[PDB]
């Protein structure tokens, strides 16, 4: 099965310069050669180039609204095209605002996805819950369809389409969440596992209920949308959002392991690693490193170790 | 429910000046302020003031036993009046031996009461068996009744009353004790989880236990004594006794959430949190921030997110 | 029952120096001291004295083979002999090449021994699958009995006598593994837990299934090789090869805290600690200590507490 690396270096979905140097960093950190090494064919889309829309004003409190439709109108295009040829699209990127394309162009080839959401924020804050106007907080409200009419629309994202329901949605991570965005949560019955959760049941059940619940029925396509800040700081500190008492670097690297076993893998969303937000060279280095080992396990990389089918190493 | 504060900044429970300053940095974090943005009623009753007793002679080992009998004998008539008029009282405070007061008032008003304790330590050596003298790590030694007149009578805790037994404690985190403590603790049957069990167990199953176990047979009161050092150094490295292996930050927030729930907290103590012995600025408010939080947890915050009720914010 | 420590100051098993002063901290830091506080006999037997094979060229890639073959054929005649006279082995030492030998003696007078071996790393390459001809990273090659030539015979380790076979032993703590180990492991069944095992199950199962399969039918002595990287890099810094996401210093104390209450502990192996490699001398102490800790918890030491029996502290 092939595999496709699609770099997306934007950032106006938060205030914090830096992101855009995202792709970049996991790419110096040898993402792509590691890739190659596995059972998967490997080709590097390279990183796509983003107009800025000029004179972007702000829809309210939704800022750079035109130059994150736009942003996203163009990614979600090239993710459906490579969906389209039968491949598994890796968005490695700046903000997490990118998922909003991502996940628009995958359920496109691919209505039927359900999404796995590894953050510590829910970033289902609709242009009328936000109180930082900051989009990169809510990529889930413009791909929701419950969500739909119930709020104005924003300049630059009239291409989207509310492709997915609130029980094709899961969430694992979950530790910092907004009034508003539990509200809403909890309102649409959304199926979610806060850090409370994972405390209580373990990981291993975690993933269990979390499989059971979205291919129960029918054994559809996943979409991971890994956003790099739902591990404890300690592991991923360079990153715009730091939480505390979040996933641990094991517990991490078990849900991208346990997916992979499921052999549904489609799409993933390595979002959120900042280059430049790290207090010393190797919280960067920390940061980039557990973000491509954790691509490497939803592609195989197993800790009890791999080898060569056909081959007799004795 | 009404709440109430009672600051008890005392610090003759052990020989590392600074946890009289306790109190004043919990609130100084907006312990106060953030309490009433929850579903509880607030009220701060201010810091007890202490008068000390001139000419405090050590009773053999036990150092300063006049002034911490008066310290806790003043708290204890404090507690005991806010616990009558019906409010939940909180004590922050300076070392664990005002733990000996706290529980004392709480125990008139309630006497059916059971007592949680989170802590590194037992605090279960009596005048005879401490090495020490230091009456922080003594407190539950007055209080249990099998442990009556095991020991001297001591200058100022004439006014103490063997109110709780062995069965009604239960301790969570232990993972330093001394050899006499260990004797005791199995000599009185109490039950406990070290860090070893909830190793094993995991922290879920280790308070699942702790209910029906507590209140199996009759629901009654719960007061949750605290002692900030129940956590891994690296979460709460602020405080006199340190010890690795312990609670994470996560586990603990989990322990105040499920206590919470239980609809039956009565009293907390929020013990130990000492100001000047960080090493860098960082870690005492690491420490004092994790100190608030727990507390906020006890009361309701909950890691998935909150949300006021009868307010649709759609 | 008796306790005997054998230094076996060795590193020519690996190419980084330092590990030879291992035995030396360990007792620097006061291993014999605190373990004659325990219910055990203690009795240093003093370090070994390794006599340099000169002009010891490399078989093939298989490097200082007679320098490592000669060290561990000393060694395993000396813990034949202290095993002989019904005491306990403990072998501190430089890196775990050295293991060969102390399993070998010990499987002399205990010939249904098991194995359980925390490690990160399998160390089960044959001196025709190691890619860097490091011994230390091949002893349960020479070791086991299904691995019997299957590999060409080594200059030195004529000697040595395949006496465990591959349902004697069980892996915890693995997390990287060549692509060769991995097959031998699936080729030979042999019993594991990997970092993502110990995820799924908790430490306190794995222990559990770890027993019953290894005395399940007979109760045989235990010879645990204790390998320091087992844990995370953060515990245990000073070492040769760190490997990030490993076990916890609370999981290693449980490992070997339960191993204790199995009462069949009957040889120890400290292996790979390298006073030389820490980043600053906390580290290097912090190493110690956890070997250390680690070592008085397999006699007896509980994180609950200890008192002597017959002593009444009251
Ligand atoms: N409540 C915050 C959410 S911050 C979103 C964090 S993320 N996961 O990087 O998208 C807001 O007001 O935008
Ligand atoms: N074993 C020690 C116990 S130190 C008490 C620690 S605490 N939890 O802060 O009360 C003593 O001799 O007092
Ligand atoms: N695959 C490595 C294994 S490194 C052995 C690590 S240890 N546990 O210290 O023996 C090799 O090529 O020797
Ligand atoms: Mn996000
Ligand atoms: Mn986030
Ligand atoms: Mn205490
Ligand atoms: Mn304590
Ligand atoms: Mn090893
Ligand atoms: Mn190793």
């Amino acid at each position: 099965k092939p595999i496709e690396i699609i770099g997306a270096p934007f950032s106006k979905g938060q205030p914090r310069g830096g992101v855009e140097k995202g792709p970049a960093a996991l790419r110096k950190a040898g993402l792509v050669e590691k890739l190659k090494e596995t059972e998967y064919n490997v080709r590097d889309h390279g990183d796509l180039a983003f107009v800025d829309v000029p004179n972007d004003s702000p829809f309210q409190i939704v800022k750079n609204p035109r130059s994150v439709g736009k942003a996203n109108e163009q990614l979600a295009a090239v993710v459906a095209e490579t969906q389209k040829n039968g491949t598994i699209s890796v968005v490695l990127g700046g903000d997490h605002s990118m998922a909003i394309g991502s996940i628009s162009g995958h359920a496109r080839v691919h209505p039927d996805l359900c999404v796995i959401w590894v953050d510590a924020h829910t970033d289902i804050n609709t242009p009328l819950t936000t109180s930082s106007g900051n989009l990169h907080g809510q990529p889930v409200a413009f791909l929701l369809k419950e969500l739909k009419g119930k709020f104005p629309d924003v300049p630059g994202f009239s291409w989207v389409t509310p492709c997915i329901s609130a029980k094709d949605i899961v969430y694992i991570g979950l530790r910092d969440v907004d009034p508003g965005e539990h509200y809403i949560i909890k309102t649409l019955g959304i199926k979610y596992f806060s850090m409370t959760e994972v405390d209580k049941l373990g990981i291993g059940k975690v993933m269990e209920e979390t499989f059971s619940y979205l291919l129960g029925r029918k054994k559809r396509p996943i979409h991971l949308s890994f956003d790099v800040d739902g591990l404890d700081p300690v592991f991923t500190p360079a990153t715009g959002t730091p939480v505390v008492g979040g996933l641990s670097y094991r517990e991490g690297l078990y849900i991208t392991e346990e997916i992979y076993k499921t052999g549904l893998l489609s799409g993933l969303d390595i979002m959120e690693v900042n280059p430049t937000l790290g207090k010393t060279p190797e919280e960067v280095t920390r940061t980039v490193n557990t973000a491509v080992a954790l691509t490497l396990s939803c592609f195989g990389t197993k800790r009890e170790g791999n080898h060569k089918p056909e081959t007799d190493y004795l």
